[PDB]
């Protein structure tokens, strides 16, 4: 049906800022995840690993391959082979994965979102503007700074043909 993909982009790297990714509009987050709370979402355990997250939308599902091996505190999912299959099982499905995740899923996503933020150092993935032409943007949303964001950061709407 409808495969949505979150990623963010950091200025100075590309999602691994600092063992994790950034944060903006921590507000937003719960009103989305209220509203949403029940919908899926596929993480890679890397992330998932090193932020930890309790149980955000009360569907936080990880994909990791290692049979006989469990995650408390979250699901465990397989590889894209699963999580393709997996898709079909629910309209509207969020996937998150990470860097070399989203390369794979570049095919099994219809919408994408980026959220570049003019404030990264020292990170763990690292890949500025180097090749974005097999994305086609539709709309472009501008944020702005704040007391807990003293960052300024631009949200855009990556969507694909497929
Ligand atoms: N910007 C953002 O919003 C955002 C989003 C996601 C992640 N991140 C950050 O990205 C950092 C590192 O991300 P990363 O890209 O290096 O790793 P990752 O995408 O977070 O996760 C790597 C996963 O890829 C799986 N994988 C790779 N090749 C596979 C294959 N052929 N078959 C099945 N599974 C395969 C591995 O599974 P197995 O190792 O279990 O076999 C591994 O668990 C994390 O620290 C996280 O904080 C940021
Ligand atoms: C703004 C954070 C956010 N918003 C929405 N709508 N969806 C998301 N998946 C996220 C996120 C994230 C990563 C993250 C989660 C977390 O537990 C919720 C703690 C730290 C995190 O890294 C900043």
């Amino acid at each position: 049906m409808i495969v949505s993909f979150m990623v963010a982009m950091d200025e100075n790297r590309v999602i691994g800022k600092d063992n994790n990714l950034p944060w903006r509009l921590p507000s937003e987050l719960q009103y989305v995840k209220k509203t949403t709370m029940g919908h899926p979402l596929i993480m890679g355990r890397k992330n998932y690993e090193a932020i930890g997250r309790p149980l955000p939308g009360r569907r936080n599902i990880i994909v990791t391959r290692n049979e006989g091996y469990h995650v408390e505190g979250c699901e465990v999912a397989h590889s894209v082979e699963e999580v393709f299959e997996l898709c079909k099982n629910e309209e509207e499905i969020f996937i998150f994965g990470g860097a070399q995740i989203y390369d794979l899923f570049l095919p099994y996503v219809d919408k994408l979102y980026i959220t570049k933020i003019h404030h990264a150092f020292e990170g763990d993935t690292f890949f500025p503007e180097m090749d974005m032409t097999n994305w086609k943007e539709v709309f472009v949303e501008k944020g702005l700074t704040d007391e807990k964001n003293p960052y300024t950061y631009y949200y855009h709407v990556y969507e694909k043909q497929q």
